[PDB]
């Protein structure tokens, strides 16, 4: 039921152990005016330290004026903070806007087409971005709810995700989750307290060439809808090639624990794991931070299922890049489709308490 | 606590203390053979003892034949019993099949249309419901994944809502739940301590008229979409006369604490409190066990957000459907809309280790 502290170099929500639940904003701006959008960001920054602390926004959710609407919409009331990390980032788009053009980062690439991809335009893109991570799913839309009430006529929902469980980790100490197709997911990934493959894979630098950026990073989101019935009728053999662990444990074929170090000519050439390995590609390491989705039924006769792939890198062009043009032979490829996309450039922490989200690029 | 016993005189999710995530399905049957449903509630009856007890489906989710499917997909391996609970109900569409129509309950009605309904058809109904309630919400995706997947072939899924209350690790038990329009919802209910008031309200009884339902229930289920973004934008004197009990406390007017008695002529007249309240409908008296839901966002960037209410009483000629005939001046009315509907018999419960779901009806 903690607090997450808000401020520091770096913005939480990366790092920070891996909460339980998400609720993912994507959002286009509707204003041309600079000064207001940046009174917006300092109105948003202000009212996240609140969030963050488990505190209602502005002057509160009741004993105001009778005939005036309430600061806060209420249905936080009485919760505790519940690990509430709030993460926001900037969309490619933002910088055809308030002359921002020269100051677009060369890392925030736009992604090439993968063979496969079936993308949905109107959930993919975005000029802007706010992740909520928390353990208490309405204490993650009471944050989502009253940043876009504050933003109103200033910009609006594009699209959004939520997320009713990790399918990632940040905390090899802790229980690895489960994805829906019944894998340990999230085993080798970078943890939060491995400062030295933070500052070499995650965080960008000073000397990367966009000075606003240091100590921010680039997020890379992905929409993938599972083929549940066609995978639920392969063999247990099947299931357990295509990715080059067992099922139980989750350990690499022909190895006992979890935690072994992957052998990777054991596997099958188009395993899942050897295709994504750092070996396999040059070194190139991700933090992958998702959460499992299902949004309904498929109008089939099925359950819709799904897994909303996050990943943050220091430059996408070496981290997501890489591995997922690798994974074109990925014997997972059978069992998946990639439905959304959107990239992000997630700016520095908010240093102290006169600080403000993005007051390094504006 | 971490588990609850499957077996019973009634089934268990109704009573039983309120967990705090929802996986609700509707169900379609695609089979006209009686003998294969019979045998379908057989092997789901066995599923339903494992899934609640923590427990992996048939001979598990791995370490079987290597070319074989594994029984149970796997996905709550390593997870708690988590409270699980799994409540089976029939729908009066069931009935037109396996030459059951003349028994059909009286007290299964089929709903009239109230003023301002807008139901999705794709939505609503369906032969069979499974309510799967849990703490955990991967529990409850993992009991409706594998029944339907046993089912498959026989069953087909209609409609899915997953839906949250309270987060307990971090929420006291006695704290009432706030709904999302900000207000504490279930502070004037029926409890599952209440012994005689469910007797009276809730469980068929024998002499009702319908003898292979005594100890059984009824069930009606409504998706009710919020209009946030307008609640939003009315000031709190609204919000509060809408109601009848004040947002901070949750206190009837005129009183100071959450659990006063109401005095009903200090609200407005059409106060949804003032509407609802038994007195006000002869004594009919129901038992909410709903959930709030969240989607995501819809086309016109609002957020797709509600109440999934659900309602068990006695019989719905009795319960819901004055109750809800009364809220046709409700105040409420401004900023919500009806938009999925269904009703279901929730038979008995499954007395010991050799009955099964629907024996009483079945034979
Ligand atoms: C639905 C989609 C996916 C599923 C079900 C899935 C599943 C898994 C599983 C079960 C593991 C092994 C345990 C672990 O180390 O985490 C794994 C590893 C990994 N996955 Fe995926 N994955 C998916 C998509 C992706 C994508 C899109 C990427 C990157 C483009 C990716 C990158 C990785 C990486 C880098 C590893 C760690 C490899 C290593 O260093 O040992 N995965 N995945
Ligand atoms: C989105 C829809 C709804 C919301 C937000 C809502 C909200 C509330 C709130 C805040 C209360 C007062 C606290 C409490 O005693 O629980 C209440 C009471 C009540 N509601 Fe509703 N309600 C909704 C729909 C319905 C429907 C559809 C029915 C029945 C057909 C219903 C029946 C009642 C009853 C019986 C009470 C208790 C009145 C009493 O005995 O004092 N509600 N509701």
């Amino acid at each position: 039921g903690s607090a997450v502290p808000f401020h520091g170099a770096h913005q939480a929500g990366i790092a920070t152990p891996v909460q339980d639940r998400l609720h993912f904003a994507a959002f286009d701006v509707t204003t041309e005016d600079r000064a207001a959008f940046v009174a917006l960001l300092k109105e948003w920054t202000a009212a996240a330290r609140r969030l963050t602390a488990g505190h209602a926004v502005g002057e509160g959710a009741y004993g105001g004026l009778p005939e005036a609407p309430p600061d806060d919409t209420g249905e936080a009331l009485g919760l505790k903070p519940s690990r509430l990390t709030l993460t926001i980032g900037f969309g490619p788009s933002l910088f055809t806007r308030f002359g921002l053009a020269d100051l677009r980062p060369e890392a925030l690439a736009d992604l090439p087409k993968f063979p496969g991809d079936n993308l949905d335009r109107a959930r993919s893109g975005g000029d802007l971005c706010v992740q909520a991570c928390a353990d208490d799913p309405q204490v993650a839309v009471h944050a989502i709810r009253n940043l876009a009430r504050i933003g109103f006529g200033k910009v609006v929902v594009r699209w959004s995700q939520l997320g009713f469980g990790k399918t990632s980790s940040t905390t090899p100490d802790k229980q690895t989750p489960r994805n829906l197709l019944g894998f340990k997911d999230g085993t080798r990934n970078i943890a939060g307290t491995e400062k030295d493959r933070l500052d070499r894979f995650v965080w960008a630098a000073e000397k990367d060439g966009t000075p606003w950026m240091t100590g921010g990073s680039y997020l890379v989101a992905r929409r993938i809808r599972m083929h549940i019935e066609t995978w639920d009728r392969a063999s247990l053999q099947e299931q357990e090639d295509v990715f080059g662990r067992d099922k139980g444990e989750g350990a690499p074929v022909g190895k006992a624990k979890e935690r072994d170090e992957p052998f990777l000519k054991a596997m099958k050439p188009d395993a899942h794991v050897r295709l994504a390995h750092p070996d396999s590609n040059g070194g190139a390491t991700l933090l992958r931070r998702g959460y499992s989705f299902t949004d309904g039924t498929d109008g089939l006769g099925r359950l819709d299922a799904g897994l909303f792939f996050l990943a943050y890198q220091r430059d996408i062009r070496t981290g997501f890049v890489p591995v997922q043009r690798n994974l074109a032979t990925d014997a997972l490829n059978e069992y998946i489709q990639h439905v959304g996309s959107a990239v992000f450039a997630v700016p520095p922490g908010v240093r102290d308490a006169d600080d403000w989200w993005g007051s390094t690029l504006f």
